[PDB]
């Protein structure tokens, strides 16, 4: 019962079509035909680091 402020805030709204902004997921290929950037695979004592 007892009373907080809070504060509404927008962090997006509409978008174009086909247009990149902050906060999407994607994958980083590199090259020509088949190369993106990646981590080391399960175990493999590379520590994913």
């Amino acid at each position: 019962f007892m009373q907080t402020l809070w504060n509404m805030n927008p962090i997006c709204s509409c978008c174009e079509e086909g247009y990149v902004t902050g906060g999407h997921v994607l994958r980083l290929f590199h090259g020509h035909m088949d190369e993106c950037l990646t981590i080391s695979a399960a175990d493999s004592d590379d520590q994913r680091r």
